[PDB]
């Protein structure tokens, strides 16, 4: 038994709820909060934009620092760091970002980080500003994540045609 709590069950391992992810944080203190990452872990906008500002920009702290000793992480790779106020961990993931013209096929090899974490809290990568078709994220996610994740989708609207559409 967990403690996350109004999901929806899409399979024996994938969950999904509308939420945003900062407040679903602060709520469960999950062991693991999944962050939207991109590779200079600037957490500018979106769920990294959302997740630092909570912090108090802590995470950015701790992210600057570990970018200046290890450099960019890869398309398509993570890096476990603090989860400050909203988790034990945060596993920052990078998913490839469209709208800067990084290869989709790398969004299976993002999915697959979280199989590293027996239970995580995340959002859907590659959505949002990372410029991904939401429906294609959710498919991967199912078919690649194996471990017991909890999708907190931000637009209302979204979560029912994610939902709705879901095969
Ligand atoms: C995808 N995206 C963007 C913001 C956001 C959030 N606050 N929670 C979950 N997903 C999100």
């Amino acid at each position: 038994v967990n403690s996350f709590s109004g999901y929806l069950k899409l399979t024996d391992n994938v969950y999904i709820k509308n939420a945003d992810i900062v407040e679903e944080a602060k709520k469960v203190k999950p062991t693991v909060v999944v962050n939207a990452a991109n590779v200079y872990l600037k957490h500018g906008g979106g769920v990294a934009g959302a997740l630092n500002k909570a912090t108090n920009n802590a995470m950015q702290v701790e992210s600057d620092d570990y970018i200046a000793t290890n450099g960019p992480l890869k398309v398509g790779g993570s890096c476990v760091l603090s989860g400050h106020n909203l988790a034990k961990h945060c596993l920052h993931v990078v998913g490839p970002n469209v709208n800067k013209g990084e290869d989709i096929q790398l969004l299976k090899s993002a999915y697959e980080n979280f199989n590293q974490h027996e239970v995580l809290l995340a959002p859907l990568l590659s959505a949002g500003i990372f410029g991904a078709d939401p429906i294609h994220s959710l498919r991967v996610c199912v078919d690649t994540v194996r471990t017991n994740v909890y999708l907190a989708v931000f637009d209302k609207n979204l979560y029912d045609k994610l939902v709705s559409s879901f095969l």
